[PDB]
C-alpha cells in the first residue's frame, strides 16, 4: 500500500538493523523476527512472548543459522523471503480491517510465510508456529475509528430496528456518513409535509438519480436539532432497505410476513419516523400486474401516521399510488423535487475534490471546475447537470497523468536498453559465452536498479503532474465526449466555422457569432443557441456550417440531426393514396422529428428546405424556434434548448449563387456581392412566413460560387477526394493550381455547386484513376494533380 | 505422433535392438520390455528396479519366450502388440499431462497392453500388472513446466483473485498470451479511465464484435511498459468473467452473493482495477425485463473508485446504465473503439500465419495476406474487416493442398489396382485355389507396401506444395466464398462484362474501367465504386452488364438487388398495384432500399427506371451516391460505399431505339450509336436532377444495338436458351449464320435489342422443339439449328 502504521514499518526496519548486526547481506525473515521480539511489547513482540519466545531464545537461534558477521549487506536489501513478509502483513492486516499495518499482522504474516528463516527460528525454539500467530491474533489490533460499541441495552426497541434496517440518525451520530450535497430547499418543504398527521406523509415525485437519499440525510439531520417541530416530539428517523428484506427469504409470503412484523412493531407510534424507499413498488398499483404488494399492510399504516413516512417515489409511480387512495392518497401527498442546478453541479465537483487526491490527479483548478459544469449543461448534456461534470473534472484529472508517462524526457528509453541486456545475457548464459554472460547479468541488474530509478525519478513527474485539473484539460475532455478549449471554440467560433466552410465568409460569421452570442450566455438558449435560415444552392455552404457547428460548440462534428420536411408527403392523399393516407406527417411528429432531437438533446437539427413543405411544418418549427421545444409522441418534450436549428433554403439560391469570377464578368461580381446580401432572404420570406423568421437567430446568406467561394467547395470535395483514399492507401494532393481549374467550371450567375462534384470527379478521382490505368500514378504513390501549361498533368513526387 | 520426448522412444528403439540380438522377426512387446530396464533409470525402467524387475529377470524369461534366432528380423518392425504400446503411451503421456511421450508411459501402456508379450514377461516374473503401472506413475511426478511453484504469500488476496478468473495478466507475464494487434488506440484512453476517482470506469461502446477483449490484454500490458501513471503504479487488473459465476450456482440469488462478497473484497481499494464485460446487464439495462439486477453492489462499487471497473457495452445498453446514475454514470465514461482497417488486418492475418504452417500450404505468401484483405474489405464483406479475409487465405491455404493429392499424376489408381488383388485373393483363399491364393496374397501385400510407399512419395508433393498461399489462390477463393485473380478481374473486367453485354462494347468498357477505377484505390469508393447510369432499351445489355459487374467484383452474379424506383413513386403503383405501402417512397425507405443493400453489403443496387421515380427518389439516389450510406428504417445505416449503383432508364427512348442501323444508311449506323451516347444523358437530366447525376460516377449509355452487337445479344441469348435444356438432356448449338438470321430482326430505329428474346424463343426453343417434335433431331442429339439457302434448317451432329 506504502500507507502503513508504525508498528509493522519499525518490526521490519528492525530487520534490517539485525541484517548488518549479524552482517546477512540480504536482510533476512530471520532478522522480521528478531524485529518483532526487539521491539519489545508490540503485538508481534508481546505475543511471541507470551509462548515464551523473549529476544533471547530468538537471537540465539538466529546467530546459530546465518549468524555472523560480515556486516554489511549487499545493495542493503532485503531477502525475498523478508519482503515476501511486509507483502503478507499488508493483507494480513487488510483480512483483519486495517488499511494499513500493525506489527500483530507482521508476526501473523510470518507464520504465513512460513518457509522462511523466522519459521523456522520459531519452530526450533519449541513454540509451534501456529502457536505464535495465535496468540497475535487474540489480541487483534488493527486500524480503528466509527466507534459506536460501549454496551447497549433497551426493551421494546428491539423488535422495530431488528429486522431491518439501519437508523440514518444513528449513522450521522457517529458521522460515518457524510451531508452530502443536496437537494437542501426541498428538505424544509418535507417538514411542513412531515409534522403533520392528517396526512402525516411526505411523498418526493420526482427524478431519483443524483442521489435522492441526499434529500433524506437532510431530515435525519434536522429532525434532531433544533428547528423541527413540537408536532414532531421525540422522533426517530428509520431508513428501508428493501434488499435485507428479500435476502434469505426468497418468496413473496415470507417477505411480506416481514414487513407486517415491522409495521406492528411501529406501535411506538406517533414518536416515529419511517423512511420508505420506492414507495409505489410496495403498494403495487396499476399496470398489468403489479409492482408487490405489500399495500394490504403498508396502506393502513400509512393512513394511521404510525407509518407517519417519507415515501419517495418517481414521475409515474405517484399516479399509481393516489390510483390506490384515500389512505395510499389521504396520508400520501406529493412534493416538488430538486435535482442539482448548474451552480449546485459546481459545488459538488469540489466536494469530492479532495478524494480525488486518493489517484492524485486532481486537485485543483476551480477554473476547470466550471468548465466541468458549464460547457457541457448547454453543449452536450448526455448525462445530468452535475453528472456531466464531475466525469470532465476526472476526464481530465487522468489526461494529464497520461500526458506526464507518455512524455517525461522519455527514460522510456532506458527500460528499452534493459531489455536487449536480459536477452544477450540469458541467451549468453544458454551459449556459454559464460563470462561473455556474467558482465552481461551485471548490466541487466545495474540497468534494472537504473530503471527503476528513473521511473521514480518521474516521482519528479508527478510532483510536477499529479494534481490539477485546469480549465482546457476539463475543456478538451469536455470536448471528447461532448473553461478554455471549449471556450475557445466558442471564442474562435467564426474561425473555426471558416475552416471547414466556404467562401461564405458573410454567412461563416453570421451564424458563427450568433452562435456564440446565445452559447455565451447573453442571448435567448431557452430556444436554439441559434435559429437560422440557410439561403445559398445546395452544397454551397450550408450543409458543411451545420457540420462545422456541431464540431466547435460541442468538440464533435457528429452531432448533427438532419430532417428533410419535403420528404414528408401523403399529407392530402385522401383517397388518391387508395382509400386512405396513413403516414408520414404522422411518422414525423409521432415518432421521428421528437425522438431523434431528445436522443441527442443538442445538436444541430438542419432542418431541410421548408420552401414548402406543408406549410403546417413551419408552425410546428416556430414552436421549435420560440420554446426550444415540441411536445409530440403522446406527450414527451424534446429539448432544442441549445440545438443549433438551421433550416435550409435554396430559394435565395439564385443569386447566392451568382458570380464574382473573371473571364467574363467584371461588374457583376461588384454587383453580386451586394445583391446577394438582400435579395435572398426576401426569396426566403415568401417560402415561409414572418412568425416564423420572427422566432429565427438570424438569417444567414451563403454568398456563393463568387470567384473564391469555389475554389473552396472545390478544395472541401477535392480534399475528401485525396483523404478518403489513404484508408486503402493512396497519397494524393491537388495543387492549387489544379484547385483553380475545376473551381471556373462551377461559376456563372447560373447552375450551383453541384457541378463541382462532377467535376473534381472528372479531373480528380476519374483522371487519377485513369491515371493508374495509363501508369503516371499508381496506388499508393503521391499524386500531384498539376496543370503543365493549361493543359492538365498527373505528376508524381514519390 | 511426432511429439515424443527421448526416453519413450529410446526403450522402444531398444526393443529393435533385442529383434536381432535375440532374433525376433517382428519384435515382440517383450523386446520394449528389455528396452525399459536396459535404459536404466528412466521412469519406466526405474519403476522395474523397484518391483525387482532388473534386466536380470526380464532377459531370463524373455530368452525362454523366442530368444533366438531370428538375428535379420524380419524386415524389423515390430509386432502388431509392441506398436500398440508405442501407439498407447503418445496419449498416455497426454493423459497424464506430457505432448512429449516419457519412459513411464512406455512401461504404463506395457500394462494397458497387457496381453502383449511384456506385460506376460512381468506377470511370469511375480510382479502384478498394477504394481508395475503403478511404480512407473509413483516415479512420475508428472510436468510443472509453464506454471510458476515454489510456495506462496498473501492473505486478503485470497477470496478476491481466487473466484473469478483467469487474469490475462497472468499468461502476459508467464507468455501464453496473443499480443492482439488491436484496437491500439482506444488502449491510452482506457487508461485514462483508471487514472481517476470521479469517472473510474472507461466503458466501451460499439459492436462487440471488434474481439473487444483483445483490448483487455492491452491495459496489463501498457501498465507495465512504458506509461505508468501514480495510481496505476500499484493497480492490479482482476477480470471477473460471466461464465464461472453460473456454473454450479443456478440460482439468481446465489449469483447475487458470489458478487457481493467480490465487491466487498475490493476493500484493497485504490489498488485494485476490475474488468467486467457486459457492465450493463448487470445495471438492470432498462428494457421490459431486467438483465441482472447486481447493480445495488454494483454501483457504489463503481462510485468511489474502488471497483474502478471495465464495461463493455452494447449500443443501446450504454445509455441504459449512464442513466442510471450517478455512478453508472458519474464513473461512466464512453470511448471510441476500433473495427480494424485494411492495414491492421493484413498485420494479424500474418501474425497467425506461422501456426497455419500446420495447414501445409501456408506459412506465406504476404501477397496473398493482402489479396484476402483487400479484395474482402471492399469487395462483398460478409463479416468483419479481418475475420473475411483469414477464410480467405486459408480457404486458398489448404485449397492447392488439396489439388497436391487429387492431382500429382494420380497414383489414386495404385489404390484401385490393390482393390482387385485382395478380393481375388480372399475370395480365393476361401475357395481354393492354394496356389491360386498363394500368389494372390504375395500380389497383395507387394503392391499394398508399393501404394502406400508412393503415397508418401507424394510427401514429395508435400514438399512441392506445403506452403504458399498466393494472390490469385486467395482470390480464386474469395470469388468461392463469396490481389491477382480477383484484380486481373478487375484490370480485364472489359473482357469480363463484355462477355455477358455483347454488344455496346463502348458502354461497357466505360464501365469495366471506372468499377477498376475504384478498385485500385484511385477514384471514389466513398460514392459507390461506380455509380451508373445505364441507358438503353431493355434486354440490350444494361441489366446483363448488372450481373456481369457483380460477378467480376464479388466473384458472384447473384450479389445483386433490384428495386424498380418507379414503384417506389408514391404516385404511379400506390393506387394502381397496392394498398397503401407507408405512402410508396416511406416504404423503400422505411423498409425495402435500406433492408436489400444492408444485407449484402456491396452487392450492385440495380435501380430501375428512374426517368420518373417522383423527384423524392432522385435526393435519396443521390445520398447513396455521394455518401455511400443512406440512414432509414429508424436509424440503420444503409452500406452502399463499394455497392455498384446502376441504374437504368429508358429516358432517352429514342437514341436509345436509334441502334447502329443498317435502315436509313449505313452512315447512320456509328452515328445513331455515337449519338445516343450523348442525346439520352440529356433526356436523363430533363427528368431527373443534374444533382443526381453528378454524385454518379460516369454515365454510360449501354446502346441500343445493331448487328455488329445484335448478333452477340442474339449469342447471349440463345446461349442462355440451348444451356438451360442441357440440364434435362437436350444439346442446341447455333451457327454463328444462325445467329445473323435473328439479328436482323433487332436492327432499326424502332427498337432496340428487345424483340430479340422472343426470336431466340420462336427460333430456337421452340423451332428446335417443333424439329425435335418433328423427328429431325432428337433429344440429346446436338442440334444444330443452321441457315440452308436464308431459312432454317435443322442438321444434327451427334
Amino acid at each position: 500500500f506504502g500507507r502503513f502504521t508504525e508498528r509493522a514499518q519499525k518490526v521490519l526496519a528492525l530487520a534490517q538493523e539485525e541484517a548488518l548486526r549479524l552482517g546477512h547481506n540480504n536482510i533476512g525473515t530471520e532478522h522480521i523476527l528478531l524485529g518483532l521480539v526487539r521491539e519489545g511489547e508490540g503485538i508481534a513482540a508481546k505475543a511471541l512472548q507470551a509462548l515464551g519466545l523473549g529476544s533471547e531464545k530468538i537471537q540465539k537461534e538466529v546467530e546459530s543459522l546465518i549468524g555472523r558477521g560480515q556486516e554489511m549487506s549487499q545493495t542493503i536489501h532485503y531477502t525475498p523471503r523478508a519482503k515476501k513478509v511486509i507483502e503478507l502483513s499488508m493483507d494480513e492486516a487488510r483480512k483483519l480491517g486495517h488499511s494499513y499495518v500493525g506489527t500483530e499482522h507482521i508476526l501473523l504474516g510470518l507464520i504465513r510465510e512460513g518457509e522462511g528463516v523466522a519459521a523456522r527460528v520459531l519452530n526450533n525454539l519449541g513454540v509451534s508456529l501456529n502457536k505464535a500467530r495465535q496468540q497475535v491474533l487474540q489480541l487483534l489490533g488493527s486500524n480503528e475509528t466509527g466507534s459506536s460499541a460501549a454496551g447497549t441495552n433497551s426493551n421494546a426497541n428491539t423488535p422495530t430496528l431488528d429486522s431491518l434496517a439501519r437508523d440514518l440518525t444513528a449513522i450521522a451520530k457517529e458521522d460515518s456518513l457524510d451531508p452530502v450535497i443536496g437537494r437542501s430547499k426541498e428538505i424544509q418543504r418535507v417538514i411542513e409535509v412531515l409534522s403533520r398527521r392528517t396526512k402525516n406523509n411526505p411523498v418526493l415525485i420526482g427524478e431519483p438519480g443524483v442521489g435522492k437519499t441526499a434529500i433524506a440525510e437532510g431530515l435525519a439531520q434536522q429532525i434532531i436539532n433544533n428547528e423541527v417541530p413540537e408536532i414532531l416530539r421525540d422522533k426517530r428517523v428509520m431508513t428501508l432497505d428493501m434488499g435485507t428484506v428479500v435476502a434469505g427469504t426468497k418468496y413473496r409470503g415470507e417477505f411480506e410476513d416481514r414487513l407486517k412484523k415491522v409495521m406492528d412493531e411501529i406501535r411506538q407510534a406517533g414518536n416515529i419516523i419511517l423512511f420508505i424507499d420506492a414507495l409505489h413498488t410496495l403498494i403495487g398499483a396499476g399496470g398489468a400486474e403489479g409492482a408487490i404488494d405489500a399495500s394490504n399492510i403498508l396502506k393502513p399504516s400509512l393512513a394511521r401516521g404510525e407509518l407517519q413516512c417519507i415515501g419517495a417515489t418517481t414521475l409515474d409511480e405517484y399516479r399509481k399510488y393516489i390510483e390506490k387512495d384515500a389512505a395510499l392518497e389521504r396520508r400520501f401527498q406529493p412534493i416538488q423535487v430538486d435535482q442539482p442546478s448548474v451552480d449546485e453541479s459546481i459545488q459538488i465537483l469540489q466536494g469530492l475534490r479532495d478524494r480525488y487526491e486518493a489517484h492524485h490527479r486532481v486537485s485543483i483548478t476551480d477554473d476547470a471546475i466550471e468548465a466541468a459544469v458549464k460547457l457541457s449543461d448547454r453543449y452536450i448534456s448526455d448525462r445530468f447537470l452535475p453528472d456531466k461534470a464531475i466525469d470532465l473534472i476526472d476526464e481530465a484529472g487522468s489526461k494529464v497523468r497520461l500526458r506526464s508517462f507518455t512524455t517525461p524526457p522519455n527514460l522510456k528509453e532506458l527500460e528499452q536498453k534493459l531489455d536487449e541486456v536480459r536477452k544477450e545475457k540469458d541467451a549468453a548464459v544458454q551459449s556459454q559465452e559464460f563470462e561473455k554472460a556474467a558482465s552481461l547479468r551485471d548490466t541487466e541488474q545495474r540497468l534494472r536498479e537504473q530503471v527503476e530509478d528513473t521511473k521514480k525519478s518521474w516521482k519528479e513527474k508527478q510532483g510536477q503532474e499529479n494534481s490539477e485539473v485546469t480549465v482546457d484539460d476539463i475543456a478538451m475532455v469536455v470536448s471528447s465526449w461532448t473553461a478554455q478549449t471549449e471556450t475557445d471554440k466558442l471564442l474562435n467560433m467564426e474561425n473555426i466555422l471558416h475552416s471547414r466552410v466556404i467562401g461564405q465568409d458573410e454567412a461563416v460569421v453570421a451564424v458563427a457569432k450568433a452562435v456564440r452570442r446565445a452559447r455565451a450566455g447573453l442571448k435567448d438558449p431557452k430556444r436554439p443557441i441559434g435559429s437560422f435560415i440557410f439561403l445559398g444552392p445546395t452544397g454551397v455552404g450550408k450543409t458543411e456550417l451545420a457540420r462545422a457547428l456541431a464540431e466547435s460548440i460541442f468538440g464533435d462534428e457528429e452531432s448533427m440531426i438532419r430532417i428533410d420536411m419535403s420528404e414528408y408527403m401523403e399529407k392530402h392523399s385522401t383517397s388518391r393514396l387508395v382509400g386512405s393516407p396513413p403516414g408520414y406527417v404522422g411518422y414525423d411528429e409521432g415518432g421521428q422529428l421528437t425522438e431523434k432531437v431528445r436522443r441527442k438533446p443538442y445538436s444541430v437539427v438542419l432542418l431541410d428546405a421548408i420552401e414548402k413543405a406543408h406549410p403546417d411544418v413551419f408552425n410546428i418549427l416556430l414552436q421549435v424556434l420560440e420554446d426550444g421545444r415540441l411536445t409530440d409522441s403522446k406527450g414527451r418534450t424534446v429539448d432544442f434548448r441549445n440545438t443549433i436549428l438551421i433550416m435550409t433554403s435554396n430559394v435565395g439560391a439564385s443569386e447566392l449563387k451568382r458570380n464574382k469570377y473573371v473571364g467574363f464578368n467584371v461588374q457583376d461580381e461588384t454587383q453580386n456581392h451586394k445583391d446577394m446580401k438582400d435579395k435572398v432572404m426576401g426569396e426566403l420570406k415568401r417560402a415561409f412566413r414572418p412568425e416564423f423568421i420572427n422566432r429565427i437567430d438570424e438569417i444567414i446568406v451563403f454568398h456563393s460560387l463568387e470567384k473564391k467561394h469555389l475554389t473552396e467547395i472545390v478544395s472541401l470535395m477535392s480534399d475528401q477526394l485525396t483523404k478518403r483514399l489513404k484508408e486503402q492507401d493512396l497519397s494524393i494532393e491537388l495543387t492549387d493550381a489544379a484547385k483553380a481549374k475545376v473551381a471556373e467550371e462551377g461559376v456563372d450567375l447560373e447552375y450551383g455547386a453541384r457541378p463541382l462534384r462532377r467535376a473534381i470527379q472528372k479531373h480528380v478521382e476519374d483522371r487519377l484513376s485513369e491515371e493508374l490505368l495509363r501508369g503516371n500514378i499508381h496506388k499508393g504513390q503521391h499524386i500531384v494533380l498539376d496543370v503543365e501549361d493549361g493543359e492538365f498533368v498527373v505528376k508524381t513526387t514519390a
